[PDB]
C-alpha cells in the first residue's frame, strides 16, 4: 500500500508510522542539502519537484516522484483532477517567474495540481525557497510565518493569493546560503503538516 | 498573551514552543487519569469539559477552561459566534445522550460551540469518551480512526455526522477501564492536531 | 423512531413506508379541507403552521406539530440551528404579510427556520397558501410551477428570493375557494417531495 | 426533451411522473428477464449509454446521448460539456478491482452525469454490474436510506467515505437473485421521486 | 496593466477610473457611430476579441486578446487559462437560436471570462449584437437593476433562470435606436462603478 | 421609498446615483469642516447610526435605523435581523486598544451590516474614528485598492487576515490632515461605484 513502511516494519499505530516516515524523509532531507544535490535541481519545473519528491520519499511513499492517479481534496476544495493534472503541470512549468507576484502566482498554481498522493505541502516548500532563491537571492525563513496563517493563507489562496504573498514577502530573508535557515525550515515546513518528534539537524 | 509559556519561557521558535505545550499538557492529561480525578466529573455538561480544559490548559492557555471572548473558523467554517455561545452551551448541556445518534449529535454540537480559544479538540474528546463511557459502556480506541478521516468527518459534521459516526462507531470498545486504551488514545488524539513528540504514559 | 409507522406496523421496505405515510397523509390533508377546519387555522403565524403539521402527520412523524431538537441540513445549506429557533419564530409571527414581496419574504423565512424534524415542504405551502388567499385573494396553481424550478429557487432564496417570488407571481390563481385547485395543489406538493403513489381526491 | 408530454398530450406535471415511470420500468424489467442486461459491457461509458438509451428511449430526447447543456444539482455544477467528453474517456480508464477503486470509478461517473436526465438510475444499474463482475457482489438498495444516499453522493465529490460506508454495508451475494435486482430498481427510482409502480407487477 | 496609470504618471485610483472611462466610452461611441459595430461577426469569440481591442487597446496590456492568469471574483474561479482555448471553441458552436439558447451562450461567456478586465462590458455590448441578429431585441440595460443584474450573473453558473428573466423584461425592438445604445453603454460602465461620463457627450 | 430621491415612472439609475453621490458627498464634507465628526462617541454603534444619519438623511429612508429586513451579497448572509439587535450590543462591548482588536470590531460591524445601504461608506468613516482615538492613525484609503479591499471584505468573516494587512500597511499618522480624510472619502465612495463628484469641490 501508499505506506511502503507500515507492512515492512508491522507497524500498527498511526502515530509510531507517522514518526518513523518523519525520521526517514528528514534524513534525507539533510542529505539532500549536505551533498549538494540540492544545487543541482532543476528550478521551477515539475521535474524538479518531481526529484524533491523522489529523494524524500522513496521507500516512504509508493511511487514517490510520480504524479498521482486518484483524485484527492482538503476541506471542501478539490485538487486538480487525474484528467488533467498533465495539462496543468504543462502550464504550470511555462508561467513566469520574474518577481514575487509571479512566483507565488506559480506556487498558488503547483498547489492546486497537488500532483502526489502525499508529500505536496513539504517538497513544494522546498522547490519554493529554490524559485526564491534563483530568483530574488531571497528564502523563507518559515519560522516567521505561523502554522495556523500559512494554513489559512493556502486555503484562501486558490481564490486570492494576497494573504500567503504577505506572508512570504515579510518572511523573505537574504540567508540563501546560510544552512541554519534551510534546517529550520525544514522542521518548521514538516510541523506545519503535523510532525514534530526531530530536528532535522540532529539526525 | 494567549501562549502563556512563551515569554515565560523566551521561547521564539514554533516547534520547541509546541514540544514544551504537548509536554505540559500531556503531563497533565496523565495526571488527570491516574489521580482518578477524571471519574468525579460531570459528564456531558459544559461545567465538565470546562473542568477537563482547564485541568489540560492551566498555565499553558490564558483563561484556561474558560470561554474565549473572540471569534474563530477553520477552513471555511464559522464556529458559534461569542454573542450566541452562552446559549449554545446552555442548549447542549440540555441534549440527551441515551445511544450513539444522540452522543454523536451532541459531541457534534459541541464542537461546532467550540468555547474555548484553543484545546477544543483533545478536551472535547476526552469529554465524548467519557459520555460514551457513562452512557453505552463504551469508549473510542482512537487509533482505530485514521486522522485523515477524522479530519475530514468533523468538517462534514455541521452538514451531516453520518461520517464522523461510522468512524467512531466502528471504532468503540468495551475496554471502558484499560488505562492503554485511554494513554493511546490520548496520544492519537494528540497526534490529530499535530502533536508528536512525546507519548504519555512515558511522562 | 422518528417514523412511528416502522416499528408500529413492521414496514422494513423504504417504498412501502413511504406509500404508507403518502396514504394517511393526504387522507388527512383531504379531511383537513373538506371538514372546514382548514379555514379556522390562525393564518402566518407558528401556532397556525404547528396545527396544520399535526394534522397532517399525527401518529405519522413523532412529535408531529412540535419544534424539532436536532439540527438539519439539506445539500450544505443548515438550516435555523435549534438553539434559537423558538426566537425565529418568534420574528417570523410579527412579519408583515400586506403584499407579494412581503409575503414571500415571510415564506423564505419559515423555510429557513425549518422548524419540524419533517414535513417542512408540505405543511409550509398549505400554510403559504393561507396567508396568499387571506391578504391577496389568490392561492398558488402549484402545477403551474415545475418541481425542478422550484427545488432550484428554494435552494437560491435564502440569499435571493427573486425565483421562488418570479415562480409563485406567475402561479397565483384568484380560484381560492375551488376544491379542485386545491386537491391538485396537494398532490403536486407532495410530488415535489417525492411521492407519487395516490391522488388525494380518490381517498 | 420528454417526448411524451407532446406525445399524450399531458399537461399534469404528475401524471406525466407515472407515465415515464411506468414506460421506463417496463423497460428495466424487459432488460431484466430478456438477458440483455448480460451482454452490455461493464464499467465504460458504452454499457452505460446503452442502459440509458434502454430505459428512456422514446421518453427522454436523445437517450444514450451526452448532454449539451451544463446540468446542476443543488450548488454542486457537474463537468462541463466542454470536457464531458474527455471526463468519460478518463472514467473508461479507472481501474476496478475492488471497492475503492469500484466506489471512486461510481464517484466519477456521477460527476460527469453524462445524461440530461436519466443518470442517477442507469448508473446505479451500471454500478451493479460492475460489483458484479469484480466483487461477486451487488447493492441491496432498501439497506441504503434515500437521505443517506443522498446526502452521502453529495458529499462524494469532496470525500467518498460516506457513498463507500453505505454500499459497502449493503452488499450481497445474492448477484442473480431477481427480487433483488426487482426490488433494487424500485428503491432506486423511489430516491429519485417515482413511488407509482412496482416493477415486477408491469 | 493599466498602461494609463504609467502613461499619464496618475496616483489616484478615482482619477485613473475616470480617465480609463473617458477614453473606452470614447472608443465605445466612435465603435457605433462609425458604423464598425455593425460589421463585427456576432455570436464569436473573435467578434468579442474585436470589441475588447476596439474599446481597451490603450488602457489594457494585450486587449482582445486572452489572459495569461488565473482570476476570480466573490468565490467564483473563472475557467483556468489552461481551457480557454477548447471553452472558446465551444462557445462559437453553441447555438443561438432562441432567448434560452442565447442567454446559456452568455452565461457560458461570461464564465470563460477571457480577457484579464473589461469582459463584463465587452461580453454585454457582443450580447446584444446576438440579440439583435436572432431575435430582432437589444436589451434596455436601465430596466435592469444593477444588484439584481450582478446577484443574477453570480448566480448564473448554478442556474440561469433570474438572469434570463431580467433580460427578457428588459428586451426592447429598438435594435437600431441609437439613444437605446448609448444609455446602455453608460448603465454598463455603471454596473462596473464607472460613473462620471454620459458617452453621447464624449 | 427606500430611495427617498427616487419618483415615479422610470428612473435612470445613472442619474440617481449621481444625485445621492452629490448629497451625500456633501454632507460628508459638512461633517468633517463644521467640526461635528469631532463630537461623535468613538466605535459604538451610537456613533455609526450618527453618521449614517448625517450622510444619508433625506437619502435613504430610515437614515441612522436599523434594517427591518435580511439582506445578502454574493452568497454571504449578513446578521438577521432576528439577532442584530444583540450584535450590535456585542459589538459595543469590543474592545479596540489595538490594531487587532480594532479590525476584528470593524469585520464584526460589517459582518452586523446594521443599515439597507450605506453600510461600507458609514462604516469606513467610524473605522478611521476608532483607529484615530486607539492607535492615532487612520486610513490612506488610496493606499488599498478597490479590488483587493472588496476581497478583503468578502473574506473577513472567514479570516481578517487580508483586510489587516491592507489597512496595517495604509495606516498614516496625518490624523487631522483633511487631504487624507476628503481623497479617503473619494476613494471610499469610488469602493461603492460612485466616480462623478470630488468631495472638497462641493
Ligand atoms: N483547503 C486547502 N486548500 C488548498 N490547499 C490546501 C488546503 N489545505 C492544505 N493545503 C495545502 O496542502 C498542503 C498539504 O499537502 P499534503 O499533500 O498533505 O502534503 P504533506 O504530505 O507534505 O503534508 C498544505 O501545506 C497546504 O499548502
Ligand atoms: N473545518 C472544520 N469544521 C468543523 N470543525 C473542525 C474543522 N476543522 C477542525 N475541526 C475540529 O476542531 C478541532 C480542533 O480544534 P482546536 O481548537 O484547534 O483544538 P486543539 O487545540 O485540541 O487542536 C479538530 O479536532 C476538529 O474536531
Ligand atoms: N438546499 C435547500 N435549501 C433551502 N431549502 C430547501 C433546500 N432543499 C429543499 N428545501 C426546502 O425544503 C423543503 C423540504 O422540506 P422537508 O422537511 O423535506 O419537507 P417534506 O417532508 O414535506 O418533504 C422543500 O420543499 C424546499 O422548500
Ligand atoms: N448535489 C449533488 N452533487 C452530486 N451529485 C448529486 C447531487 N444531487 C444529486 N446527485 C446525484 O444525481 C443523481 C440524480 O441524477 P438525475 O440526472 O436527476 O437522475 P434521475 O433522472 O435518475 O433522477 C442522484 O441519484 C445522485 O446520485
Ligand atoms: N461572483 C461572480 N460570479 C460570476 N460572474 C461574475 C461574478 N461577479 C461578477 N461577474 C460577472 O463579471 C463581470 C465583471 O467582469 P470584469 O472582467 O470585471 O468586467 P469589467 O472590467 O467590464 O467590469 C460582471 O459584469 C458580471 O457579469
Ligand atoms: N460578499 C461580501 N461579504 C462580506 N462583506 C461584503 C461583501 N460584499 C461587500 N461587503 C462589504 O459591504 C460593503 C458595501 O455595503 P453597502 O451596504 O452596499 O454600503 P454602501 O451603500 O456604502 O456601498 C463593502 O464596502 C464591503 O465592506
Ligand atoms: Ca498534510
Ligand atoms: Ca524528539
Ligand atoms: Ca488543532
Ligand atoms: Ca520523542
Ligand atoms: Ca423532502
Ligand atoms: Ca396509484
Ligand atoms: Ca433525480
Ligand atoms: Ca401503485
Ligand atoms: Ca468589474
Ligand atoms: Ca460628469
Ligand atoms: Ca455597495
Ligand atoms: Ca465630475
Amino acid at each position: 500500500h501508499h505506506h511502503m513502511l507500515e507492512n515492512k516494519l508491522g507497524i500498527i499505530n498511526q502515530l509510531e508510522l507517522n514518526r518513523v516516515e518523519e525520521r526517514v524523509s528528514k534524513e534525507n532531507a539533510k542529505r539532500l542539502y549536505d551533498s549538494g544535490d540540492i544545487d543541482r535541481i532543476e528550478v521551477g519545473t515539475f521535474k524538479g519537484l518531481s526529484y524533491i519528491h523522489n529523494y524524500l520519499f522513496e521507500d516512504i511513499y509508493e511511487f514517490a516522484g510520480k504524479v498521482r492517479s486518484q483524485n484527492i481534496s482538503k476541506g471542501n476544495f478539490r485538487f486538480a483532477p487525474v484528467m488533467y493534472l498533465e495539462i496543468a503541470l504543462e502550464h504550470i512549468d511555462k508561467m513566469p517567474q520574474r518577481n514575487l507576484d509571479e512566483i507565488v502566482a506559480k506556487y498558488v498554481e503547483m498547489n492546486i495540481a497537488h500532483p502526489f498522493r502525499e508529500g505536496n505541502g513539504r517538497a513544494t516548500r522546498i522547490w519554493l525557497d529554490l524559485i526564491l532563491k534563483k530568483e530574488l537571492k531571497r528564502v523563507v525563513d518559515w519560522n516567521l510565518i505561523n502554522k495556523e496563517d500559512y494554513l489559512s493563507a493556502m486555503e484562501r489562496s486558490p481564490v486570492k493569493d494576497l494573504e500567503i504573498k504577505y506572508l512570504i514577502s515579510n518572511a523573505l530573508t537574504d540567508k540563501i546560503n546560510d544552512r541554519e535557515i534551510f534546517m529550520k525550515g525544514i522542521d518548521i515546513s514538516y510541523y506545519y503538516e503535523g510532525y514534530t518528534e526531530y530536528n532535522v539537524d540532529e539526525l
